């Protein structure tokens, strides 16, 4: 699969998402 959770700090909060490249 392509399940890589890219967690980033957006306006203070760390948000995790799956990079759909």
């Amino acid at each position: 699969g392509f399940a890589w959770n890219v967690c980033v700090y957006r306006n203070g909060v760390r948000v995790c998402h799956r990079r759909a490249n």
